[PDB]
C-alpha cells in the first residue's frame, strides 16, 4: 500500500548534514535521487516556513557556494507536486517532516494527480542506501 504518515517517509529523508557529508562522493546523484528533503523555502509572518519535497535530480551549477564545512557548486532539483525547483542544499533541514508539511504536501499531491510512493519504493530506497 501507499505511503500515508510522515514516519515512512523518514527513512528515505536526508538531512543538510548528511547532504554535505556526501556532496562529494561519487554517486551522489544515484544515491540521493528518489530520498525526500525538509527544503526552507523562505518566511511567512516572519516565520520559517519548509516544504516536503522529492529530490528528482542533482544539477551543477555556475556558482560554488558554502555548505557548512565544504563547498560545492551542486543543488538539488526538488518536486513538490506540480512545483519543480533547483535549491541550493544550504536550504535543506536537518529537521524531521511536521504532520503538517506531510499534510500539506499529500494535498499538493493529489492535487497535482501524482500517485504518492509505495512503502516498497521507499524500503528499496532505504535499503540501497543502508548497504552503500
Amino acid at each position: 500500500h501507499m505511503v500515508s504518515l510522515p514516519e515512512e517517509l523518514n527513512r528515505v529523508r536526508l538531512s543538510r548534514h548528511k547532504l554535505e557529508r556526501w556532496c562529494h562522493m561519487p554517486f551522489f546523484a544515484k544515491t540521493v535521487t528518489g530520498c525526500f528533503v525538509r527544503i526552507g523555502i523562505g518566511n511567512h509572518n516572519s516565520k520559517p516556513v519548509y516544504r516536503v519535497a522529492e529530490i528528482t535530480g542533482v544539477v551543477e551549477t555556475a556558482k560554488v557556494y558554502q555548505l557548512g564545512g565544504t563547498r560545492t557548486n551542486k543543488g538539488l532539483q526538488l518536486r513538490h507536486g506540480n512545483d519543480q525547483r533547483v535549491f541550493r542544499l544550504e536550504f535543506v533541514s536537518n529537521q524531521e517532516f511536521t504532520e503538517s508539511e506531510f499534510m500539506k504536501w499529500k494535498e499538493a499531491m493529489f492535487s497535482a494527480g501524482m500517485q504518492l510512493p509505495t512503502l516498497d519504493e521507499i524500503n528499496k530506497k532505504e535499503l540501497s542506501i543502508k548497504e552503500a
